[PDB]
């Protein structure tokens, strides 16, 4: 996160850190708890992820340094990547992780509501991007979970900012005209969370952008509302 500040413990209880175990304990991507055995994240995070066996999902974490040998985690039973996914810049940058065990909800770990298809018309004015990603282009993964408040940008305005790309309605952009606050490397897969009528909704999944926090280059996110049907298809399969 560029231009963010440290989160307080329990502030974003749906935020998870997805780790890889080889050769050592390392953060891979962010993710969001959406159900008691379901994490929503980005498809691009998974290149080179051959088997779900190398994954560990950690919830209720503020600092990466908390991650101890005896820290509880969730194993991943399955990785479900959208079948139309090719690359972040072309969309369909979404994936589900089915957990091996159930998350027991607490003040430190609980789900975020999906947007309502009937909420595709709502205007969110209180949106935050969170993560352990870089604070600048050439950096490293952060210890403390960072947060940044960013305004949503209309699809039409975002398309003006990325004239050489196709910004679809399955993408949502967020950023300040002058730049300064944005997601960056390591933040992908994590949430773009918006508060509406006292309820937090998972509006976006951190995906891509042209650099980080640049003037007139908003961050591009997977527009979760456009995937509610896909999510239900995968999570509610008979
Ligand atoms: C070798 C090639 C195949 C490259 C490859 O591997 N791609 C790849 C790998 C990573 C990556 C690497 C390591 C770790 C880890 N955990 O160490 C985690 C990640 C991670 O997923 O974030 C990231 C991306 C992009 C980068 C991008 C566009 C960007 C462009 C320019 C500079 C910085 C960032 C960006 C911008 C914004 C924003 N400004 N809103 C949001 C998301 C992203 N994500 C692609």
């Amino acid at each position: 996160i560029v231009g963010g500040t440290a989160s307080v413990r329990g502030e974003w209880p749906w935020q998870v850190t997805l780790h890889t175990t080889s050769p050592t304990q390392r953060h891979l991507c962010g993710g969001s708890i959406i159900g008691n055995q379901w994490i929503l994240t980005a498809a691009h995070c998974f290149y080179g992820v051959e088997s779900p066996k190398i994954l560990r999902v950690y919830s209720g974490i503020l600092n990466q340094s908390e991650i101890k040998e005896d820290t509880s985690f969730f194993g991943v039973q399955e990785i479900i990547i959208h079948d139309q996914y090719k690359m972040a810049e072309s969309g369909y940058d979404i994936a589900l992780l089915k957990l091996e065990t159930t998350v027991n909800y607490t003040d430190s770990q609980r789900p975020i509501c999906l947007p309502s298809k009937g909420d595709r018309n709502v205007i969110y004015t209180d949106c935050w991007v969170t993560g352990w990603g870089y604070r600048k282009l050439r950096d490293k993964i952060q210890n403390t979970l960072q947060k940044a408040k960013i305004p949503l940008v209309t699809n039409e305005e975002c398309q003006k900012r990325y004239r050489g790309h196709k910004i679809t309605h399955k993408m949502i952009c967020a950023g300040y005209r002058e730049g300064g606050k944005d997601a960056c490397k390591g933040d992908s897969g994590g949430p773009l969370s918006c508060k509406h009528n006292e309820v937090w909704h998972l509006v976006g999944i951190t995906s891509w952008g042209e650099g980080c926090a640049q003037r007139e280059r908003p961050g591009v996110y997977t527009n979760v509302v456009e995937y509610v049907d896909w999510i239900l298809e995968k999570t509610q399969a008979v």
